[PDB]
């Protein structure tokens, strides 16, 4: 199988480093603007392959896309000039590669994924944003550390945007099979308000801290796109908390937004309206509507 | 690192084949009475790593277990058609009034993994005679039973059995409970997600997944005689969790002071594991069946044991 | 992708779990006479998915193989196997018309020409596991013997897999060095009594196990999956396979091992390697013995 | 186990990636002069894990090393473009004579491997300074350069790299030796196995892969900036090597008593790797034309560590 990453800037590149390790795809072809910059992202990790799995890593343009059975968008150049961007890379995504699935990742992921779905006349669950996918593993992995258990037994949600206003799903958490409270209690901590507080910020505010640390995120979502491209690519029938267009939710319709979902070989193949709290379903209303304005006042 | 197998038969033979597979180890010591047939399997099996990853199979003495971080009990008779698990009972506690004490002279510091039938009570009866703490003597459990339950649930729903969120307590047998009351995909009841995908489990089709766990075994058995994929993949994944200190969440058995009342009595429920085996302990909340099932479950497996002085 | 199998014994199962537990392929078909023994091979091997890859694993008849892009053939003697593969052939082929046909029914050699002839396929596509299991027990005794990984001991063997198998000492290599200068000293040099207790161990290792357990499954196991998986992900990787072979040492039309690339298309290409005088009238008789093998059963 | 690496730059970054997605150890921790920049790496990484396999990865001092069965050394400068590797030398012996001591008060017991440039020198500086034994001191070497020969190969003749079995030897820089000689393809000659294949391996077609292998780095710091990807990768192999007590043989530098007749130089030969790092060295098979480019490259090498006393 063939995948292509269009924006080959630090989120591309480590998508295709994460794929070419974990070996999902024989063969990765990287598309950039920047010609010199793609063809030194490829070849240094095709360097990489004789370590771990073979993988025809390659520079190219859209016509080197051709029988790709996903794509993912993580060019970026404001919402005004990504836009734009998106105008010019989806037709021509698709021009090469009818049918594969559009994975987007551009930030903001959610207006973005909506974008992506206008311009391509494609069924809605073709096309696929990160949304949460990153911040529900940022979740998980700071409930690990906090319960000092492995984060695969860990099994919490985020959902909404991609952003400030989405919703850290603790009513129906668990870990292992088990209610996130009582499985707390048993190893000895109380989740207290103020515990909730520390994780919620620690979520919340992630990338804002890597950014002013490092000046950008990128190993965690390239781990998180190589997931959902494994996931696409195996048709694998997972859940994922992930963005796409969706027809209605809590009253808001038209709007891209995430929620858990079945990604396949066709994109996203269900959508799960999951168990929140009256606490947390206000705060995906409201979550909804910040999407619903901001790609609106767009047109999209 | 190093991992033992005592009983190189279908069982122990199938989870060294996955270990391998998988690299779990770099050394994997195979201990059986008949030392031809460990032997012969340990070369079979030494045959498959050039394929996958560098581990050294062979074939060895109680003594060759030495430094081994765990040690997987598969030693003992298994249950013909018609038979019960509880019924190996008596046989397969004097053969580990023989293992356990070999296994700990050898390697006193290792995680022992059982999972010789019946495996509670077996779990139990090494408990007792290995004098080590309850943490480090782990029972397969339901380990299997949760797998097999998340696997028919998957195959119905047709959704990965990763993404299916669904355990089994109690007795690896007969009398196990099966958790539907905590049950999710994607964050929801269950039985709400099967609805809305447009596949919905009636009263008759939880009766029809709870059959298919219950009695998985005894089909299996009476279509090629024995079982030994499943449980070997299920322990090679135990003693990775234990050589990597994973601290993930397993149904598995181990001695338990109090549950639902029944004192000292080895069973299964979630469980953390990590380096020093068992390293803490969940009592999840049951609707009131699954409670009055799980009590049931316990009086049974106390009893099989007191019977024998375990 | 699908992978078939057809004879769901002990080396048909064990093929199953290690695709299972390698994730090679997302469905595998298990198909046998005895429909028990495939459905029970089925649900075993699907309660271990939880604990690696999703895999729908399930038993079936011919028209379950179907999309299959590789099917596995594991199902006087010889006279009773070629017969089945008379009957099996045809329909896996029916059913699944773009399926790579891997055999490991023995002699693997002689079976994988009766594959080839009964198909009506590019020889490419009909591939014999030949000699990998004797390859991989080739590195894995040397292994043993120098204490280092197998993955870094390149050393193979061709033609027959049994009695007549040809070791490739010659262009043995660990580390761009050769094999014997290498133990010479990695401390260890392989006198003539070695190279013969390591030529033994490879060329016995089937009687000593089948003595000790009654049957071999989990080598050969390991090795169909990887070949399966090379199929499948159109890997180009070398292996030594046996398969339909024009011309070799003289002797024409036999199937036998050489070292081969392999692909989507089954054997995508074939290696002639130079070897001592010695190996090559070993190659020679190898292929002398198949050929004539083949040539009684009229294939 | 855990895993430390120093320098939590491009180079360590990537490392401490591959290392979470190929779930090589159960700890990795980042160690930085800038602690907000290992933070951050850290978290970034910490979140991929939950995707991948679960590894505590965080930032840490010096001290935070202790327990360590491996420390990457990653620290100091890299090549600007049309900058060489031995340009780096004086710059980074200096980072070495800080960072070596304080990696061995923390974790004098930890395999060091050394990944910073020139690699060689500066595996032969954190040999002198660790007081170590030889074979605990490694240097990355050639192993990536090797990868690129291969995949370079593998390009060249349509097979996967995995079948290639070629070698890049002395100097990880310009005056670097491919071993043309000895290369085979999955067990074969590489000569018989290119025209096998319809190549015929013309002496353009060989100074097209030189070239390719010996300027990659030049071109990828060109296009990119730096390169990380290729040698994370490598640096995680050969700690999962260690960990795993592998004796895998791999092109590393370390200190060698003899080469060429150049003495106490430190360069890459084929060495088999396991827990105490480099457990053997083979002097390999090599053409006059081949030996004498190494005996040059081993004298760059002895005079530019002998001129800072090493
Ligand atoms: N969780 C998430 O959804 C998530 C997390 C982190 C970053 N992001 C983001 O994703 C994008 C990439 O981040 P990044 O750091 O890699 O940025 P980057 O700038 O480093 O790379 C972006 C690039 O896209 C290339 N490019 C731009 N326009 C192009 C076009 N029309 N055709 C081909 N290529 C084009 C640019 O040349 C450049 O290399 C951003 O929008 C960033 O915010 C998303
Ligand atoms: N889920 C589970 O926990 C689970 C599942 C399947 C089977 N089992 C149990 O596994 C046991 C083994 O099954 P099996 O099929 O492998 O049987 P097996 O007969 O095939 O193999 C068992 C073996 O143990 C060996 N052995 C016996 N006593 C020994 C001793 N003192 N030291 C060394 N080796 C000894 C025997 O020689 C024989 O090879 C049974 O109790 C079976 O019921 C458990
Ligand atoms: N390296 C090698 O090439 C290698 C190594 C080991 C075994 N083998 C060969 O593997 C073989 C099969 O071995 P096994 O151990 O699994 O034996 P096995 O008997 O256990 O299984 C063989 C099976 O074929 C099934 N079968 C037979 N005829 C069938 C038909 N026409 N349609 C479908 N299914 C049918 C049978 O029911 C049976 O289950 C033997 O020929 C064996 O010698 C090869
Ligand atoms: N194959 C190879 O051997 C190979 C390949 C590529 C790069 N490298 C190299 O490795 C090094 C790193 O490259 P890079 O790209 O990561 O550079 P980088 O500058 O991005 O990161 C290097 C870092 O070292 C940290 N550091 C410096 N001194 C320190 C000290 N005393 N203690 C703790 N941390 C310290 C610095 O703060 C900085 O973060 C270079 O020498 C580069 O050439 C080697």
């Amino acid at each position: 199988m063939k995948v292509g990453i269009v924006g080959s800037g630090m989120v591309g590149s480590a998508t295709a480093y994460a794929l070419a390790l974990l070996g999902v795809a024989r063969e990765v072809v990287l598309v950039d603007l920047d010609r010199k910059l793609a063809q030194a992202h490829a070849e240094d990790i095709l360097h990489a392959t004789p370590f771990a799995h073979p993988v025809w890593v390659r520079a190219g343009s859209y016509g080197d896309l051709e029988g790709a059975r996903a794509v993912v968008l993580a060019a970026g150049v404001l919402l005004d000039r990504n836009a734009q961007v998106f105008a010019q890379v989806v037709p021509r995504v698709l021009e090469a590669a009818p049918e594969a699935v559009l994975l987007v990742a551009t930030n903001p992921v959610d207006v973005m994924t909506q974008v992506a779905y206008r311009l391509s006349g494609l069924p809605p669950g073709r096309v696929v944003g990160s949304g949460t996918i990153l911040d529900t593993a940022r979740f998980r992995a700071l409930l690990a550390e906090y319960l000092r258990v492995a984060p695969q037994s860990v099994h919490a949600y985020v959902l909404g945007e991609h952003g400030d206003s989405e919703v850290l799903v603790w009513s129906s958490a668990q870990v292992g099979g088990v209610p996130l409270l009582e499985f707390a209690e048993a190893r000895g901590r109380a989740l207290s308000p103020e515990d909730r507080a520390r994780i919620d910020e620690g979520v919340r505010r992630a990338a804002y801290r890597i950014i002013e640390g490092k000046g950008a995120t990128y190993y965690g979502i390239g781990a998180g796109l190589a997931r959902l491209v494994r996931a696409i690519l195996t048709d694998e029938k997972g859940v994922y908390t992930v963005s796409a267009f969706t027809p209605e939710v809590e009253g808001v319709l038209e709007v891209s937004l995430s929620l858990p979902r079945i990604l396949g070989a066709g994109g996203v193949e269900g959508t799960v309206y999951p168990s929140l709290s009256p606490e947390e379903r206000e705060a995906l209303r409201r979550s909804a509507e910040i999407l619903k304005e901001a790609a609106f006042a767009l047109g999209f």
